[PDB]
């Protein structure tokens, strides 16, 4: 239909392969995690395996969920004009973050999302200060498990990219939560083309797992992502 998303689609029909890279620094806790799976943009759905390749992970894996690609988020025919994340490839997006841990420290992340032939590659940088040695993160106090969340979506016309801010809230141990406060900026890597879209958001669920024959520090992570909010025309459909 529109050239663009034609183009966009194509490199996403069917099953993908991903790779996921990531250098982390915490508090000088210096971990590396590489990730590997695919992702089916169709049906919104990625299954990914992530281990920790420098021995335990120094922080909570929960946390480390939204830095470890959102052009697999299934984009309904009516939004796939609004599809940054798709548009972008193959040369790709940097994807940045800053995530604040309410009463403790911040993560900040740069990432580069983009083809390597028909691998979707994720590589990662993340840098977190201010933490607690003895916090929920730092401790180890925070429940492996996730929550679906609903997070808007904002085109950044300046940028040629898109932003959004949005609070993850992390089960505690002790049946408290901790808040995850993030603020996200994508911006195209090369100077191609890109759909700015209109504002919506992304429905999210992630299921968080263990391979019980992994001897190592590892999440195995089935997660959808799916786009909504853009829907006048299409409710006017059904009175």
């Amino acid at each position: 239909t529109d050239p663009m998303v034609s183009k966009g689609e194509e490199l996403f029909t069917g099953v993908v392969p991903i790779l996921v890279e990531l250098d982390g620094d915490v508090n000088g806790h210096k971990f590396s995690v590489s990730g590997e799976g695919e992702g089916d943009a169709t049906y919104g759905k990625l299954t990914l395996k992530f281990i920790c390749t420098t021995g335990k992970l120094p922080v909570p894996w929960p946390t480390l969920v939204t830095t470890l690609v959102l052009c697999f988020s299934r984009y309904p025919d009516h939004m796939k004009q609004h599809d940054f994340f798709k548009s972008a490839m193959p040369e790709g997006y940097v994807q940045e973050r800053t995530i604040f841990f309410k009463d403790d420290g911040n993560y900040k992340t740069r990432a580069e999302v983009k083809f390597e032939g028909d691998t979707l590659v994720n590589r990662i940088e993340l840098k977190g200060i201010d933490f607690k040695e003895d916090g929920n993160i730092l401790g180890h106090k925070l429940e492996y498990n996730y929550n679906s969340h609903n997070v808007y979506i904002m085109a950044d016309k300046q940028k040629n990219g898109i932003k959004s801010n949005f609070k993850i809230r992390h089960n505690i141990e002790d049946g408290s939560v901790q808040l995850a406060d993030h603020y996200q900026q994508n911006t195209p890597i090369g100077d191609g083309p890109v759909l700015l879209p209109d504002n919506h958001y992304l429905s999210t669920q992630s299921k968080l797992s263990k391979d019980p024959n992994e001897k190592r520090d590892h999440m195995v992570l089935l997660e959808f992502v799916t786009a909504a909010g853009i829907t006048l025309g299409m409710d006017e459909l059904y009175k």
